[PDB]
DNA sequence: CTGTAGAAGGTACCTGTAGAAGGTACCTGTA
DNA sequence: TACAGGTACCTTCTACAGGTACCTTCTACAG
């Protein structure tokens, strides 16, 4: 794959020289807008909603919305000084806890860790420790001037950096509105529902489940393109 | 806490009404573009790059790029026809384990419907003793896509899902060694490393930085 | 400085990305052998003892002298097959030793090394730990294709990689022929040296010392120049 | 141990007679080059890059390139006045600094100093006072027509004379790239790291490192020899 | 309040490429 | 043992441009 990151994952003096790959891909077909009767590609064109004027990149100033219809504009210096920029690349690891204390509810995107110059040894070690010990790293990680939280676990034969949302973004499963609490299922019922439930069971053929409207659209744009 | 979707997950005879809760919301900081000169809140307008003019909406239409600077022009009819081709419809149901959470993509909670309730709690307690997850197709709002159903807690959780062709496969990511050459020693080491830096999750102790940074440096402009 | 090796220090999970730059270099003058008529530079020719004739570079093998007269020739296979080379260039670090168990006397070459990419944290910590502790490392490394020995240990603001003589290759002190033992020492005769040695004492200044011969003959090659 | 030079530490009226010995051997593998048609081994000829006629050596004449191609012949009473001749074999003082004020990056090669003929008392007394004062003496000293300088310490029950390298051939560890200063260090990091240190910290067996290379070469000699 | 898409700027990492010299490593000779 | 001289080399940096995948941000439409 395409390497989009080279970094180390770094918890004091363990520092393993690691490379980062984009573990999914968005294959939904994208559609351009074009003119009815010419048929060119569309461009945005900024116009102020006051001046009714076209604004260069260098008129345009960031600002905050405070309120309904006010801002407090955000000089350029002050955005660079809120961010925390790092000269060194790296997945400092600040906690390590079980697997099963973070669902997969937090997970928001996907990276697949593999060794970098010099760091097999170190990564293989931490590979098999993570797993022996069935726990996950929890670090700080910056890909392009952002800054996330992730958590690095063990998935196969590979390590797999999964960014994670903030602890106060995630909702409570316990606030969500007539879920019952009660364990008050009748034996009688519960055995029916396992036997369908089993019954409707099968493996998992990743080959059997495609995008039908992505197929149809090709095709449609196959049709057209020859006719 | 707020519903933003109702209707049913179905299969067979069985047709339990559900309502869908985001699991997540989106707290990060948005910034809003102004003009140097008055304030004001800049828009956007759409003009042609061949010939510059400002177009209405019902004066562009939509064309698939199929090579480089040649598009095919989807009318909105046949486009609608294949948009075409308010139920979570369960094709089969796998194991727990055999869908890693790298296919995951959206997180929503399902609460009982109106007079839903022992229907969801006789899935949700099947669910959690055979220790599967329903496969299903569902949409949201004219995007058909894949998700799976899981039990998290005491409720129900649906995970909108990547296609398989979608996702990159483990095996072909490069330099990732073989399950063979550990050292026992070395491993012991490690694994007393990782302890030693073991502790209790504790969701209040991680925030966002620049977010606090920003609402901090925004209040003390408001006050100057 | 100039960089000559890239890699990293690993022991265990540690690894520690480095550079490693040359501790000292030859000043010493060196002399090109010339024809006496004709002052042009000499070649080696490369002749049969035997034969008589010049030998081509593929024409010559190596042999181990066994016995005086009598050699075995060691091919190009069993040469490779013997020199084990690694995919990764590693300090391995196997023992942590203390910095009085090894005298100056294994040291044969010094190499300052400093901190690679993303690599400075686990630097410092590495430092910081062998000053406090009071240890040296004892490593293996090969820098081309020659594995040796070598102690990491502090000097000042930067680590030092010395590579060191094999136990067996270090004679031992005990042995030195005529040395005596630690019989009575006269106390005014010791105190009389030690003030003998303290009126001799003074500050260690580099620029008091340098290398007279070399400056002489630089001193003639410029004043043969000139006229 | 056999006396590779006899002389004297002289210093003022202070005149000690000593042996020196070599404090280190190398027990490297040396192969023989060898002519491939009769095994027989090879001889340098020195032939001159233009007339391409083979040189006895009374026909080469030394010569110093101060500029890439041109070269200023030093004939050999040239190099014989630049050179400094002592009728006395005599490892002469200079002064005496502090054993820490010179690192082991100058040192450059070890030798063991035995006492002479009738110098046992003036050794010993030496030797106490060199370790009491924790001192070492900067000497002048040449072994066979190489003027160098030297240091004297105490090893052990032994006095150990370094040769070491001139302070312009030594770099400075404060231009090392990279290399940080030791103001941010984390507490807890700095205690994980000793804390793993001292896991592996290790009592010094010499006996437990030894040149691989240099067995499995004799061993793949005696196989081919014994077939 | 949430889902959904489109346009736009940017740059990191890989790919394709080459020259120089500084320090490694080795071999012989030679008294 | 000392001591030097010649020889093959190759690694790291210097000097180098093109291209794509992925990041990241911003606005707008729907109900």
């Amino acid at each position: 794959m395409h390497t989009m990151w080279k970094g180390s994952i770094s918890f004091g003096l363990v520092n393993i020289p690691i490379k980062l790959y984009a573990a999914t891909e968005d294959k939904d077909i994208k559609l351009r807008s074009l003119h009815k009767e010419d048929h060119a590609p569309i461009k945005y064109e900024k116009v102020c909603t006051n001046c009714e004027k076209t604004l260069s990149p260098d008129e345009i100033v960031k600002g905050y919305e405070y309120v309904k219809g006010k801002y407090v504009v955000l000089t350029d210096e002050d955005l660079k000084s809120l961010k925390q920029e790092h000269e060194e690349k790296a997945v400092e690891i600040v906690d390590f806890v079980q697997l099963q204390e973070i669902d997969p509810i937090y997970f928001n995107r996907s990276y697949f860790v593999g060794p970098g110059d010099n760091g097999t040894k170190a990564y293989t070690l931490l590979r098999e420790a993570l797993r022996s010990t069935g726990k996950i790293g929890i670090a700080n990680m910056t890909i392009r001037s952002k800054q996330q939280l992730a958590i690095l676990r063990v998935y196969e034969n590979c390590i797999v950096m999964e960014s994670i949302h903030y602890p106060d973004e995630v909702r409570s499963a316990a606030q969500v509105p007539g879920v019952p609490d009660q364990s008050n299922v009748n034996d009688k019922e519960l055995q029916t529902a396992i036997t369908l439930i089993d019954e409707l069971t099968a493996k998992f053929e990743p080959e059997k489940y495609e995008d039908t409207y992505r197929q149809a659209l090709l095709q449609r744009v196959n049709d057209k393109l020859e006719n």
